[PDB]
């Protein structure tokens, strides 16, 4: 349903700072979100909020979930995890035509991987649940959207 | 040395779009960074650049590169391997105080992982590079710099 603007934010660090807030009474997060693509996000976030037990799930298939855990080389994938979460995030690559997945399947993730009374929340860049008719379709209780841009300079 | 600016872009395709342009001629393209934080920017891009044979360096650690292998799940750590690279792309954590890495280990870096007549590329958010100072200190040839801002949204 319809989502209210909260606040702006600016960087790396504020994009990481509002997830910490959005997520902090919250003891297991879910990524799901298109492999490849999506997948390093998930892992930038769940860095973010390392302390709690954080999981990948790929494309909309709860039962190939994998732990994202902390190495000396930052967040990788672990074990097959099946979990249900009490926050689950949905990434942005999800919504996209030609696989992301179709809602009736993200609707089942949400019923399946989102336990009873949790949270659901979007992290996209450029708008992209909200143009994808998202928020319709689907009832967030918080989404993060940021967008980019940049410059290319040579020596 | 001085950086001239190319061209501007915006979002995810064309910051990915941008990157496959510079490193267009390259076989072997090495990603160093601070592990947690840059990891996740090291696999994103080599996925863009999946056709390549990418690694990933922490720190300026080059014994310790691992190879970034595409599998089901997006972009995981392969196996050790400290082969130099065609491309260094140094990742904007390097540059962070406390332990991004020192000027002087980023240049040994350069010397160990760098293939003479190589192309020392630098990838980083918020303009981290020119503002440490490492315009001046190295000499790159490519900077990709991308500014992020967003807003948070509730249900």
């Amino acid at each position: 349903g319809h989502m209210e603007k909260l606040k702006e934010f600016r960087g790396i660090k504020e994009h990481l700072g509002v997830f910490r807030e959005a997520v902090k009474d919250a003891e297991r997060i879910g990524f799901a979100g298109v492999p490849g693509v999506c997948t390093p996000f998930a892992q930038l976030f769940a860095y973010a909020v390392r302390d709690k037990d954080n999981i990948f799930i790929p494309n909309t298939d709860f039962s190939k979930a994998r732990k994202l855990e902390v190495t000396e080389y930052g967040v990788e994938l672990g074990e097959i995890s099946p979990g249900n979460v009490d926050v689950l995030v949905l990434l942005g690559g999800l919504s996209m035509p030609g696989i992301g997945s179709d809602i009736e399947d993200v609707k089942k993730l949400v019923e399946d991987a989102l336990e009873e009374g949790g949270e659901l929340m979007g992290l996209c860049y450029m708008d992209m649940f909200a143009r994808a008719g998202w928020y319709e379709l689907l009832d967030f209780d918080c989404v993060i959207n940021a967008d980019i841009d940049g410059y290319v300079l040579r020596g």
